[PDB]
């Protein structure tokens, strides 16, 4: 589902808009987005609280794969 | 290298003590700890800035594996 950095940002914005802080995002994120990997959701959590460049997080995710 | 939650906390404390913020931790962490996976380092980054329970992050890492 994360084919480009834009997808990381889109899903991240969506989950945070629900009111999910980082812990709740890591608990609810996987239920709402079962197609994402745990590393995907950790990267989204980092984007959502620290506003790290989605390009950087995307590149890190590519390495892990 | 992360066989228990204690290892996540130990390495996290070590990297943050060097002055590494989250972005620099994700850039320098892999160089300093080449034995860790990218998901390992993302979990350590989450612990170091948000103080999420290392037990929770450890359990998430087990799932990914």
């Amino acid at each position: 589902m994360i084919k480009v950095p834009e997808d990381l940002e889109r899903i991240g914005r969506e989950l945070r808009a629900r009111g999910l802080d980082t812990k709740r995002l890591l608990e609810e994120g996987p239920k709402l987005y079962p197609e994402l990997s745990i590393p995907d959701l950790m990267a989204i959590a980092l984007y959502d609280h620290l506003n790290l460049d989605p390009e950087f997080l995307y590149r890190l995710l590519q390495q892990s794969r």
